[PDB]
């Protein structure tokens, strides 16, 4: 049952960008396919684990909303290949070019993403990571969740992070409702088509302001045609007290209702 | 890790036909799914070698040209779950509802289930059973092949069947170029909209015929934009002789070379 390619039968073109421990390319195999390559000459002790470590998370994970898994190779550096989709990043449309998504299918994205999210932390997965960035589009009509860098049973990106993560607490921050919190901000970014705390410009300060209580997202702003239990949902979400936000097997679900009624 | 899925999870609307060892329904699952049970009350001792065998060929396909299988359950029925795909099975795209595809991605579908077909015979699968029936169409694009209920390591359904193995021969009629025959009749399908030998009608005489290499498909019906790369490349599977058929391998990339002279 091994998901190993046996040696050298990928091909790999250009640089697409960077990520959790990797690079990533648009190979072949069998067809196309999403390759995140080591890029090092010799393997850490630590990195050995972090390399192990994705293999056996997105082993678990066949699903029609989760960046399938195809194959790894130890030979020939490390490595992962997914499934290559046609499009980009939801960073990208949103934030780096600028796609007027339509909100009946607006909405569908943040379908698709719950619909993930809750098969993932019913079969126990943690996502940690999360981010916007990591929503890659197929065909800018099926939602896949990739790069699952840090996920369970020194550069970050401070604007996904549920503020008591932030804090760094006791060695278990990262939680069901931490990525809930993430999530959350995925929704807010979808109804205001911009990044949260957009107009500042201190990294570093938004750690500190956020993960001790002060800079909640602006709920303000957002598309008018933002149906009036969606506010209610990014709300709910983005609570900072950590087990008063809701869990997934009732995100999607208080979702999949509400598609229902805006298509009048 | 195993995927038997805790009894009860699953749903299941609506038939949606039969076929493969069981009956197909419209289910939920984290999700909309595809799902294969039993209905049989008391599980057959030869069903169940059928079953398990079924599930361990599924267990060794993560490809996005094959039918994300997703999960099984042995509890409360015999049963299959994998994705669900929104749009029908070529077969009825084709001859019952005679949808008008155009060649700029009639060979497009051609490729992709090449690109699927290439993938299996590749990681030791043989398909045994290969119909326009079994090729599941999701909406318009992507190709994803369809149960495995006979392929190894009552009810026929003649016309995708190498004379070689119409006529039984060995105990091991399937083989590599018999899933590359049934291929070429796939091929045939989309160059013609018509199904193989449709101007006669006595099934109990094509067994025969086609079984003795006297019935051989008329290749003189494809539409007038077909290439003439592709005539020949029909031929070349559809080719009575066992060995003198081309392995899947060469098919694909002999399709790529093809595809892009079309645009124009
Ligand atoms: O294991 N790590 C993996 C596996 C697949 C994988 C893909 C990517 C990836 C990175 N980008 C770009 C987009 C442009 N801006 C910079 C980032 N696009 C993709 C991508 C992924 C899947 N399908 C299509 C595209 C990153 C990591 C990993
Ligand atoms: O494991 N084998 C399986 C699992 C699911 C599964 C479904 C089917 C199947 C048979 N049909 C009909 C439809 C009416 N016209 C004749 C064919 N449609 C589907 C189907 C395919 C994909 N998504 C939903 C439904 C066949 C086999 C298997």
């Amino acid at each position: 049952y091994y998901w190993e390619i046996e040696a050298s039968e990928v091909m790999l073109s250009t640089r697409i960008g960077s990520g959790s421990f990797g690079t990533v390319y648009k190979g072949k195999w069998h067809g196309d396919v999403a390759v995140k390559i080591l890029k090092v000459v010799d393997p850490t002790p630590e990195q050995f684990q972090a390399f192990r470590n994705e293999v056996a998370v997105l082993r678990k994970t066949r699903h029609v909303n989760i960046l399938l898994f195809m194959g790894y190779m130890t030979k020939d550096n490390l490595a992962i290949v997914t499934q290559w989709c046609e499009g980009s990043s939801l960073y990208k449309h949103l934030h780096v070019q600028e796609t007027k998504f339509q909100m009946f299918q607006l909405i569908d994205i943040a379908r698709q993403t719950a619909q993930g999210m809750d098969y993932l932390h019913a079969k126990n997965i943690i996502h940690r990571d999360m981010k916007s960035n990591n929503i890659f589009l197929h065909e800018g009509l099926t939602v896949k969740i990739g790069d699952f860098g840090l996920a369970t049973v020194p550069t970050g990106s401070v604007l996904w992070m549920a503020p008591e993560v932030i804090r760094m607490q006791d060695n278990n921050p990262f939680s069901f409702q931490s990525d809930v919190y993430s999530y959350g901000i995925v929704l807010y970014e979808l109804m205001t088509g911009e990044l949260p705390y957009s107009h500042i410009n201190n990294r570093d300060q938004i750690i500190f302001m956020v993960g001790r209580g002060y800079a909640s997202p602006d709920l303000s702003k957002l598309y008018k045609n933002c149906p009036k239990a969606m506010k209610r949902l990014v709300a709910d979400c983005v609570k900072k007290v950590k087990e008063e936000r809701p869990l997934f097997p009732q995100i999607l679900s208080s979702i999949e209702l509400l598609q229902h009624s805006l298509p009048k």
